[PDB]
């Protein structure tokens, strides 16, 4: 519908970056640019070195002319790896020719869109990620939508949510370039506190100011909502080591004491690589292509010493509560996993994270019996003898959980160990 205004559609088809909008803009790829052979077919760039990746898109002057000076929108999926809060300045997507045009860049924890009228004046809008929520860096995939009305407002959205909006000032003289260059270029004197990577996918430009309904419709149509995602936004897969973390306890890694799985405080935040890892194993599903999907039935394996256990319920040293059963690491055969350690997963994404929900499966079927949560309880594990100890553990609220159904403490994330 809004497709009518799509004037640039930068995509990877037949393994070649090209404008598929119909206006055959010219796409010249230079240096180290890696194209992904499988969805999302993203292309990877880097602040590499001499021959760093560089995608050049030269378009039609007439098209630009009859569009940019009124209203237009830019949308695309982007991922920057190791986007730390004290990151130095970088221009990533640029469309400025003679000190005029528009540019998109990053600095510290900001993604900023600048409308440059000349080398003396510009106006900009930006998004700044919550640092406290992304201490390990904002390294997830996210969708950007920048809508500009030269007679109205400049608005920026992140994953379909309006982030900021300012009234565009008089920038007469501003002259848009019919050229856009993708390349990570360091801006001198922006605090160089050290080599990052960036992936882009489906870079669009519309000759109209897209509104909410439109932005979000585009947003969704660009993804397979039934494919659960890992913490960074890539497709979640079976047979791969991941660090399983609960959304409410991001500073906790997985450990074990006896039959139970206990959660310990991680050392620091520059990483998520601490403690034991899990491997998701598929039991039932529609598609069989390695991607974890909506109603799939699965179990979790984990190698601890030189032995591998599976996650399942277990009787605690004492009852922890009504309809509450702990989840631990058990060396059990498959019949035992169907009864005590099988889960039906459901994707659960929010503006803040790519997470999932896990329901206790009944005999490895899609019949739910409870939800998976976390909490601290007092009982004994391993060689706990004389006293009872508080252990933050993965717990299942069995029959009645309509309330937890709404809690972030049932939101599970998976960071790839890689």
């Amino acid at each position: 519908s809004i497709n009518d205004s799509k004037i640039l559609s930068l995509q990877n088809k037949k393994n070649t970056l090209m404008d598929t909008s119909g206006y055959n803009a010219e796409v010249r790829v230079e240096g180290n640019v890696q194209l992904n052979p499988i969805f999302p077919f993203d292309f990877k760039l880097g602040s590499s070195g001499d021959d760093r990746g560089k995608v050049i898109v030269t378009q039609n002057e007439n098209i630009v002319y009859n569009a940019m000076y009124e209203s237009f929108s830019i949308s695309f999926w982007i991922r920057i790896n190791k986007w730390v809060s004290n990151l130095p300045g970088y221009t990533i997507i640029d469309s400025v020719k003679n000190n005029s045009g528009w540019s998109i860049g990053i600095i510290s924890n900001f993604l900023v869109f600048t409308l440059k009228q000349n080398e003396n004046s510009e106006q900009d809008i930006n998004f700044s990620y919550d640092i406290s929520k992304n201490a390990a860096g904002y390294n997830k995939w996210f969708f950007v939508t920048i809508t500009t009305n030269m007679m109205g407002n400049m608005m920026i959205y992140i994953n379909g949510k309006l982030i900021d909006t300012i009234k565009v000032k008089e920038l007469t003289g501003i002259n848009f370039s019919k050229t856009i260059t993708f390349q990570m270029n360091k801006i001198p004197n922006t605090g160089l506190i050290t080599n990052i990577n960036m992936w882009i996918r489906d870079f669009y430009i519309f000759a109209k100011e897209l509104d909410d309904k439109d932005i979000n419709i585009l947003f969704n149509s660009l993804q397979y909502t039934n494919v659960v995602k890992d913490y960074w936004g890539n497709d979640l897969r079976y047979d791969k080591e991941y660090y399983m973390i609960n959304v409410n306890y991001m500073n906790r890694y997985m450990s074990k004491k006896g039959n139970g799985i206990v959660f310990n405080t991680r050392k620091n935040n520059n990483d998520f690589n601490e403690g034991y890892k899990i491997i998701i194993k598929r039991i039932r599903g529609n598609t069989n292509d390695t991607r974890v999907r909506g109603e799939n039935v699965l179990y979790f394996n984990t190698t601890i010493d030189n032995k591998q256990y599976s996650l399942g319920m277990y009787k605690p040293s004492r009852n922890l509560g009504t309809d509450l059963v702990p989840l631990g690491a058990l060396d059990q055969p498959m019949d035992e996993i169907r009864k005590y350690g099988s889960f039906i997963i459901q994707p659960c994404n929010t503006f803040d994270y790519y997470a999932s929900q896990l329901f206790l499966s009944s005999n490895a079927t899609t019949n739910r019996l409870g939800i998976l949560s976390i909490g601290s309880y007092s009982f004994k594990l391993g060689d706990d003898y004389a006293f009872n100890h508080e252990y933050l553990i993965p717990v299942i609220k069995i029959e009645h959980y309509a309330s937890l159904l709404e809690s972030t403490s049932t939101h599970w994330v998976f960071v790839p160990a890689s």
